[PDB]
C-alpha cells in the first residue's frame, strides 16, 4: 500500500491553526466547505503526528501499543483519502463523510490508556530515569495536542452537520460549569467518603463590576479541566482532615481582564512539597501498575490548546492553587498545534 507516501506527502504541510472567529464562521459558511478543508487538514494532522511516531526509537516503536495506535492512524488517514476526488455536490458524498468520521473518532476513544501501556512496558523494560521521562512527556504532549485539535475538527463536523456551535457555546457562563464539575466531583466524593467539602464562588469582573462573567469556549473542555481539578482538592481536603471535624471549602475565583478569564481552585488539603509538583505532571511518575496518560497533563494540554495554560502552587501544610488560564477574547483564542520538523 501507499500509507508511507501518504504520510510523506502530508507531512510537508503545516497544520492550519483555526481561531475561535473560524470555528464559529465554520456553523452560520456551510458543510461543503467544511468537507473540503477537512478532507486536505485531517491528513496534513494526521500525517504529522504519524511521522513523529515513526522517529520513536525501535525499542519504543516495537511495542506493541504503539504498533497497535500507528495501526488505527494508517486506517483513519486511508478512510478520509477515499473522499480526496469525491464530488462535494453529491449529498452521498458528504453523509459518508461524517460518517466516515464518527468511525475515525470512535476507533481511537482507547488511545490513552493504551500509550499508557506503552509507559508502563518502558518504565520496566528499561527503566524511569529523568531523560527517559523528558522524552516521554516531550512526545506525549504533542501526540495528545495533536489528538484534541483533532476530535475538535471532527467534533464540530459531525455536531453542526447532522446557540451552541457544535462544542463551542459563543456564551459560555464560567461559574454554571465550575457549579457542574464541583456537584459531579462531590457525587462521587460523597459517595467513596463520608464526607465532601463545600464550594465557594467569587467572580470578579475588572471592566463591568457585578456583570455575570461569559466567554466563546469548548465548555466540555473546561467541565474536564475542572472536573480533574475538583476531584484532586476534595481526595486532598478529605484525607488530610480525616482526624479533624471542620473539612475547608474549596474557594473558586473566577477573574475577567483585559486579555485574562483566570479560574482559582484553592483548597486545604495541606498540600504538597514544591519538589513533588513537577512529578504531578509527568506521564512517566504518574504510571503505576484522584477519586476512589492522567488528568493534570491532559488538563494542562486542554487549557493549552487555545492558548491558555494550567499552573499548580502548593504551600507544604496548609493546601494548593490550581489556576486554569484562557484568553477572554475570541480574537486570541487559536488553536495550539505542535507542528513536525
Ligand atoms: C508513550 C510510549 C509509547 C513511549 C515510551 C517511551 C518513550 C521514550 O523514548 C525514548 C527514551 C529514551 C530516549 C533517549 C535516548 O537514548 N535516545 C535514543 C533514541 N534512539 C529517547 C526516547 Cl524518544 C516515548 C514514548
Ligand atoms: N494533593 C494536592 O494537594 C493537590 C494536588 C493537585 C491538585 O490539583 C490539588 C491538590 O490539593
Ligand atoms: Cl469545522
Amino acid at each position: 500500500g501507499s500509507a508511507p507516501k501518504y504520510i510523506e506527502h502530508f507531512s510537508k504541510f503545516s497544520p492550519s491553526p483555526l481561531s475561535m472567529k473560524q470555528f464559529l464562521d465554520f456553523g452560520s459558511a456551510c458543510e461543503k466547505t467544511s468537507f473540503t478543508f477537512l478532507r486536505q487538514e485531517l491528513p496534513v494532522r494526521l500525517a504529522n503526528i504519524m511521522k513523529e511516531i515513526n522517529l520513536l526509537p525501535d525499542r519504543v516503536l516495537s511495542t506493541p501499543s504503539v504498533q497497535l495506535v500507528q495501526s488505527w492512524y494508517v486506517q483513519s488517514l486511508l478512510d478520509i483519502m477515499e473522499f480526496l476526488d469525491k464530488d462535494p455536490e453529491d449529498h452521498r458524498t458528504l453523509s459518508q463523510f461524517t460518517d466516515a468520521l464518527v468511525t475515525i473518532r470512535n476507533r481511537h476513544n482507547d488511545v490513552v490508556p493504551t500509550m499508557a501501556q506503552g509507559v508502563l512496558e518502558y518504565k520496566d523494560t528499561y527503566g524511569d530515569d529523568p531523560v527517559s521521562n523528558q522524552n516521554i512527556q516531550y512526545f506525549l504532549d504533542r501526540f495528545y495536542l495533536s489528538r484534541i485539535s483533532i476530535r475538535m475538527l471532527i467534533n464540530q463536523h459531525t455536531l453542526i452537520f447532522d446557540k451552541h456551535i457544535g462544542s463551542i457555546d459563543p456564551n459560555c457562563n464560567v461559574s454554571e460549569v465550575v457549579k457542574d464539575a464541583y456537584d459531579m466531583a462531590k457525587l462521587l466524593c460523597d459517595k467513596y467518603y463520608m464526607a465532601s467539602p463545600d464550594l465557594e464562588i467569587q467572580e470578579i469582573n475588572a471592566a463591568n463590576s457585578k456583570q455575570p462573567i461569559h466567554m466563546v469556549y469548548v465548555p466540555s473542555h473546561l467541565y474536564h479541566m475542572l472536573f480533574e481539578l475538583f476531584k484532586n482538592a476534595m481526595r486532598a481536603t478529605v484525607e488530610s482532615h480525616e482526624s479533624s471535624l471542620i473539612l475547608p471549602p474549596i474557594k473558586v475565583m473566577v477573574a475577567l481582564g483585559e486579555e485574562d478569564l483566570s479560574i482559582k481552585m484553592s483548597d486545604r488539603g495541606g498540600g504538597v512539597p514544591l519538589r513533588k509538583i513537577e512529578r504531578l505532571f509527568s506521564y512517566m511518575y504518574s504510571t503505576a501498575p484522584p477519586l476512589a496518560g492522567y488528568g493534570l497533563p491532559i488538563s494542562r494540554l486542554y487549557a493549552k490548546y487555545f492558548q491558555g495554560d494550567l499552573q499548580l502552587f502548593s504551600m507544604e501544610g496548609f493546601g494548593t492553587d490550581a489556576v486554569i488560564y484562557l484568553k477572554a477574547l475570541s480574537t486570541d483564542s487559536v488553536e495550539r498545534l505542535p507542528v513536525y520538523n
